[PDB]
């Protein structure tokens, strides 16, 4: 797939808002993922002991990991599709070391869209959401193709 420049502008316009508070957005997204799809929490040996949302909010570690996740995603979205290099190490660690199924990347995509819709209603109308969804679908498709080449079924 290929996004048009207008779709990338809608994605990077909302992302510039997210970047005003990377840690707050990373925390909301990862918690949203774990609350919605609790099975994803089992993949993190680091955080699986966390039992409640209050414990998740109070974990500095979790907040630090959310920042790492959004910084890496931000770096990929700012390439506007030319992200082949950035994707290689990410696909290798998530397919070989962590073993993350593509279905879980769909679940976090849903969590990113939920949180942006909830924090940025004015910059995340239907067209901007469609463009973000297209950008994350592109990301998932390119990662799934890499998973294949690496020998891991998504
Ligand atoms: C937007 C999609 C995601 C991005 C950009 C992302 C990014 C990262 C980055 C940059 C790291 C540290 C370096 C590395 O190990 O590769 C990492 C580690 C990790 N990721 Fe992801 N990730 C994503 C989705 C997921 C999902 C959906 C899961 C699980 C359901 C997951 C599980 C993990 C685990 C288990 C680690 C190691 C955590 C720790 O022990 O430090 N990732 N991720």
């Amino acid at each position: 797939m290929v996004l048009s420049e207008g779709e990338w502008q809608l994605v990077l316009h909302v992302w510039a808002k997210v970047e005003a508070d990377v840690a707050g957005h990373g925390q909301d997204i990862v918690i949203r993922l774990f609350k919605s799809h609790p099975e994803t929490l089992e993949k993190f040996d680091r955080f699986k002991h966390l039992k409640t949302e209050a414990e998740m909010k109070a974990s500095e570690d979790l907040k630090k990991h959310g920042v790492t996740v959004l910084t890496a995603l931000g770096a990929i979205l700012k390439k506007k599709g030319h992200h082949e290099a950035e994707l290689k190490p990410l696909a290798q660690s998530h397919a070989t070391k962590h073993k993350i199924p593509i279905k879980y990347l769909e679940f976090i995509s849903e969590a990113i869209i939920h949180v942006l819709h909830s924090r940025h209603p004015g910059n995340f109308g239907a067209d901007a959401q469609g463009a973000m969804n297209k950008a994350l679908e592109l990301f998932r498709k390119d990662i799934a193709a890499k998973y294949k080449e690496l020998g891991y079924q998504g």
